[PDB]
């Protein structure tokens, strides 16, 4: 046996102390034995420690990998190891031009850290954004042949490209030191600007829209999902779980899923099950998450109408959902929600419509026309018209 003896420094080497560690030691484990060995490392919990290395630059700094081993970054007797908090304040420029200050995780690549940052803001598409290390310079202290050529040159003058960030490094990495100002800034431009929010007042406008069509069942959704939604919504309304509270009984269950599953088993369990996988997220960030979620699916802004419709060799018609947007047109299971079939909107050659049914012609000669029995087969064709007259 070899014996790593290592100094481990507590609340910025406030306390030193010597330990013994094994080389082959994981990196969690020695985190687990200092939390359990020092009274001095046992602040919050292990989540929000680790163990850092300085490197030959003070501004140059590693942290341990949990999965990694001591004996990994070559650690012999001597040396010290610093079991810091990674939550550190970096200043960032808001979209609304204040610098705010913002807690983040040092150890968490500036990609990782983004979504945190922008969905606590309420940005939405918060994908598409990014960091700059602004520079400001502006305050000073205090012919025909050569001029004519630097008038040309001035005039013609470069173009300095954004400095944006890496998303694959950290702060640290990157050069970005911790009292720095960066700001922050929309990099690509691939959803529009007004179906996005960026500041929580545009944000909750989304959300109780969002909230209200899946509740009332203006956008059908699986039991599953709706349970999701569920966990969300209580996160917003009660904040991070706590079991001894929100034990069963505590829901009030109509306000929080769909009409058809509030009778259905373990509906309150799962809601708690996905509360407590939020942690102690904000009521913002929840209220991202909650809008990302019904955007996701693919029955978001899509008009469903009831109908019944024939399968395979079943002389006897199946409940489905019969779904119509700006573009396509589609099957839904009216148990499941899956999408069974979709057709988008060009190849829809003709329609039809009776007062007992309606009837869809596509390029396909398919199986013979699909066909479906309801009742608001004209409602049906009215709509479809106005996507296709209009295209």
């Amino acid at each position: 046996m070899v014996a790593l003896s290592l100094k481990i420094c507590v609340r910025h080497c406030n306390v030193v102390k010597t330990m013994q560690f094994e080389p082959s030691t994981a990196v969690y484990d020695a985190c687990r034995v200092i939390r359990e060995r020092v009274p001095e490392a046992q602040t919050g919990q292990a989540s929000d420690y680790g163990l850092f290395l300085s490197d030959e630059d003070p501004r140059k700094g590693i942290w341990l990998e949990a999965g990694r081993t001591l004996d990994y970054y070559m650690l012999r007797n001597g040396d010290i190891l610093e079991y810091k908090k990674k939550q550190r304040p970096q200043k960032i420029r808001m979209l609304d031009g204040s610098v705010k200050t913002v807690m983040v995780d040092d150890s968490k690549t500036v990609g990782e850290l983004l979504v945190t940052i922008c969905s606590r803001i309420g940005i939405t598409n918060y994908e598409e954004y990014s960091l700059i290390q602004e520079t400001i310079e502006e305050k000073k202290e205090e012919l025909r042949d050569e001029r004519k050529m630097e008038k040309l040159k001035a005039k013609l003058h470069t173009d300095d490209d954004l400095n944006w960030l890496d998303h694959s490094r950290t702060f640290r990495e990157q050069g970005v030191d911790e009292n720095e100002t960066l700001l922050l800034r929309r990099k690509f431009f691939y959803s529009d600007q007004n179906v996005d929010s960026r500041d929580p007042v545009q944000l909750n406008l989304l959300y109780v829209q969002a909230r209200d069509d899946i509740l009332n069942g203006s956008h059908p959704v699986s039991f599953e999902k709706a349970c999701e939604f569920g966990g969300f919504q209580a996160q917003i309304q009660f904040g991070p779980h706590v079991e001894h509270k929100h034990k069963p009984g505590f829901l009030d269950l109509k306000e929080f899923l769909p009409k058809e599953y509030i009778k259905q088993r373990g509906a309150e369990k799962r809601i708690f099950q996905e509360h407590k996988n939020c942690g102690e997220m904000s009521e913002i960030e929840a209220k991202v998450k909650y809008v990302k979620l019904a955007r996701s699916l693919r029955t978001y802004g899509v008009s469903f109408f009831l109908v019944k419709e024939k399968m395979k060799g079943k002389n006897k018609l199946v409940p489905r959902l019969l779904g119509i947007t700006k573009d396509s047109v589609m099957r839904v299971d009216e148990k499941t929600k899956e999408v069974l079939q979709e057709w988008p909107l060009t190849t829809v050659k003709r329609w039809a419509a009776s007062p007992k049914s309606f009837t869809l012609d596509f390029g396909e000669y398919q199986e013979s026309y699909y066909s479906v029995q309801t009742t608001e087969g004209e409602q049906i064709s009215q709509l479809i018209a106005g996507y296709i007259d209009i295209i």
